[PDB]
């Protein structure tokens, strides 16, 4: 199995195990003129492509590694 996190802060970090299928961990976020988004994380079965040229998508195949 394999176990991703799914949001972190300064109050803490999150981490799930995946389902069955979704062997990808994924972080993802928006950048525009020096902002920035929200930082996604998750578990994913396939590495989500980016919907624009502002969102950058990092997807990673180990435990954690997505952090």
């Amino acid at each position: 199995m394999l176990t991703c996190v799914t949001s972190k802060s300064i109050f803490g970090i999150t981490t799930e195990n995946c389902p069955d299928g979704q062997n990808l961990c994924f972080k993802k976020w928006y950048y525009l003129n020096h902002r920035y988004s929200d930082i996604t994380w998750g578990c994913a079965a396939t590495c989500p492509k980016p919907t624009n040229v502002r969102e950058t998508i990092h997807c990673c195949e180990t435990d954690k590694c997505n952090e």
